[PDB]
């Protein structure tokens, strides 16, 4: 037997950084959860119990705080690159650093129509994330994403014309409720190293803010033929909106709302065009993914 | 041995209701989870295994669906009152109905700067809840609440002057991060029945909006001397603002962010005035609560 | 406006304690999550913002560890009493102490049929808990419980004879799956103080073992007319076996498993007597509660 | 732009199957959660909004139910094999079926030491799972696994000899607590089809039992030099006991238990050799993985 692959690191490293402005005095908060996983010539730590090759996971935790203190934590794509670069460079047996970051929302409150200097709110469980893979002599592979963005449309969604057979009981429909938790991932074209990345910094927040706007918009305006049809259109606009991005991935759970036939009760009309009260279903759920390249 | 207390019903009934405007075409969604426990002359289903006094939890479910269909579902205070009342009246062996509604946010999307007709977003895990207790001959007791409201302030919070002894190790501070999850409940004056409740409908949505606002506002403005202090303030304004509330209750789990001393690394300064990077703590957590009533 | 009530303390305090036997060499681990909520003359911390009367929540955290260090942490009923007692005795303005304890399972592994000396496994998400209320001159109130004990029986459960009306669609059944999460609580007779508690220490683990025992058996053996009937039975046995317990509370979720009519597909028989494959429902769920006391 | 990848299906499909033995009487439950994503000539549904290619996820759900009702459901590798197969065959345009199955523990209850015929307990949150990719013309690929296995050992674990530098502050140790959640996956060599799988059936349940046993025992015995070192040993014995296993993957979150210095209080000694009370840490946590194939 033999170590085909190995990675080890620290997970769930929760970090919080505050930016205090002098003139304005206005503070900015950033909170994230980090996980670094290392790779390289370390087999011996598994095979023969050699801890000499092991950089302690506590050390990595130490490193993460240290870095966040010396560098800017935003945007996640940068910070994750600065982070993952360090590891491969400060150590010789360390060839690949895998950085996952999850940004949490700390929106600035508006008290009395005016933005507040130092009071924030978790205005959603939606996260902004980066998977940054830093390889020695292969540059930095970034994958940005947005997740947990939960949406719902009360109509203007349809589902018919699907294959029918001896396992089909679903009835075609022209007016259904459409709900999902959006998971969108846009991969960036390989970066030489940190230098290329810093050069594109502004492109990151803009591409995330774009992907978000497209998703929302396209969700709401598309007279959905299917979830499939709606993702591709979503993808499309993103690609077309950014040359750097190489691909776009969407994984969407089709969260079902079922009509309730109340007709057994005083001939109550609650189906079809009379549908008012539905039963959201926790499960099962539809899952539909798809990667969109050029 | 004897049945000292009993209640049964149905929990986690997910309900979704759509309202369509024929004119504008603007649809409006509502989603809640409902729990109805019923109390009554039911000892016999426990002691003699007598199911004839039982109204199947299934039927309670159906009832919830029908009631949502034939009635307005907002404000939750109203719906809950209609729903609980039905059971005490429909059934003679049932004398109390306990109703719990958790309202889920489905805020309308803002596409291109314009409120979309039929598109919403879950803009927060925050919830609006109501606990309606309906007792035959004792009116309707309503507690209204907001929960899941997570806040954080990077400064303007202190904690010094607390009792020190041989169990203390907590260094006083004049500046600290203050984050918490807000659980605030306001309890309305007992209501005689559905009628008096309908009489005050507009008040509910308003009082809730007030309570929220009063909570963010105070939290953000107050130069906190202690979570206990900031809290009381919030309660105060709430009572002063609504005559109908008999009591306000706040439950605050203060979530700690610890500074990380990095002096051991190239003398890096990261505490006190030079504190930038902190480490949020999942546990433990302080837990402060209090009930403010009227004089 | 006035502070009708206030409590505060520390929540979610994880504690782990090991017991190393010199002779045997065998080790015994204990893990739990603790919460202490304090009460007393502490309004001025809310009203006048006076941190003088505030024992810092952090100091409560310290106190927990310290206490856990000088005393045994098992049984929880005792540990909780010692800890609650301390606070009321150590502080004059502190009159009531509320202590909650959730004990996690770390069951000793059996390797090769023998009980390993220092290797444990979490063999259930089942908890054993205690809510101990220590009040100045009112004694110690102890509520012992188990929770998160998930069970199922594929037959020997029925539900029929229930009330049927225009809201009823549930078909009577003489055979169904029954699955619930057991939440069971037994309230001990009040205790003067720490001494009386220490005197009954052997009764605790005993009574919890019994409660667990009686719950499992009765759930397995009973041909269930209703979940209510079965739960009342199980409370009875518990009150009989232990005189110190004044009341027993059960709260059970009736997790439904639905039949799947597959007839529409090649006349496949899956319902009634032919039922093999079912659809466990995440929700909603029946919720049946009941507190059984002494006649 | 174009469609580089696309999969679609049904997720979280709860299934429960009962087996009734007419002779003995002994009933036997199985409960699982299936997810089935399909791949094939379906690009059009995304680009040309043509649902003619789409086999409604609902039908997948129905398919799953029927399938479970017409076949045996254990061992998961068989069922998921039958199930993924069915979709490639029945549908020309579908050329890959990815089937996930999570098996839920329903362990037979022991009432008065005698195994009950129809009663069960979720004796753990441990899960047996299988991932079964079935590609048309590339046999059946089957990764087996066990997850949610939570263990802890009070001693016989050390960690010293690691690299130290200006980032290090971790003290070496010759005795520490080791606790993790074991995630162990063992891949099977590619199988030609449903007939080869069916062939080996008996291997499945047995390998799984071995993987647990190897895991359990090794963890409990190995005087651990590093998590890394103890894992590798496990992988070894697994690959050894089964020539059908192409690789073994272990994912182990190292859950930390910190010492609590209490010297500040009456010089209480709670560190090193006198460490009794510890603070379990929810986060962060070391995460150690590694795949072990053959030479
Ligand atoms: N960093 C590591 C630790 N550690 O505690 O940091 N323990 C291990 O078994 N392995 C590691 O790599
Ligand atoms: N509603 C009830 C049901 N039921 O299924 O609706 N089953 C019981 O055992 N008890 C109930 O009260
Ligand atoms: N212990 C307390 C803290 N604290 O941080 O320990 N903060 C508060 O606002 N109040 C307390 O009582
Ligand atoms: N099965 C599908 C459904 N459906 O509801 O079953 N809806 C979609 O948009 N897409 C599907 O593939």
């Amino acid at each position: 037997s033999a170590v085909k692959a190995a990675r080890y690191g620290k997970d769930n490293v929760r970090v919080y950084k505050v930016h205090k402005d002098e003139k304005t005095g206005v503070q900015t908060v950033y909170e994230m959860t980090v996980c670094v996983l290392l790779e390289g010539e370390i087999e011996t730590s598994y095979t023969k119990a050699d801890n000499s090759v092991i950089v302690a996971t506590d050390s990595i935790k130490n490193t993460i705080y240290i870095t966040a203190k010396q560098n800017p934590v935003t945007p996640p794509e940068l910070f994750g690159s600065i982070l993952g670069t360090h590891f491969i460079e400060k150590y010789n047996h360390i060839h690949a650093a895998h950085v996952n970051i999850v940004c949490h929302r700390w929106t600035r409150m508006d008290i009395d129509g005016k933005p507040h200097p130092h009071s924030f709110i978790r205005d959603s469980e939606e996260k902004r994330n980066v998977q940054v893979d830093v390889v020695e002599g292969k540059g930095i592979d970034i994958k940005s994403s947005l997740s947990g963005l939960t949406v719902l449309k009360s109509t203007n969604s349809q589902f018919w014309g699907f294959l029918r057979d001896e396992y089909t009981t679903l009835k075609e429909t022209w007016d259904r409720i459409l709900s999902t938790d959006v998971d969108a991932t846009w991969q960036w074209k390989n970066f030489s190293g940190l230098q290329e990345v810093r050069s594109h910094v502004p492109k990151f927040d803009a591409t995330w803010a774009t992907a978000r706007e497209v998703t929302l918009k396209t969700f709401a305006e598309d007279n959905s033929a299917s979830v499939q049809a709606t993702m591709y259109k979503m993808a499309e606009q993103i690609l077309a909106r950014q040359q750097l991005i190489e691909t776009v991935e969407y994984s969407l759970p089709n969260k079902h709302y079922f009509e309730i036939d109340l007709s057994w009760h005083k001939g109550l009309q609650n189906t079809g065009k009379n549908a008012e009260v539905f039963a959201p279903q926790s499960d099962p759920n539809g899952l539909i993914k798809c990667t969109v390249g050029r």
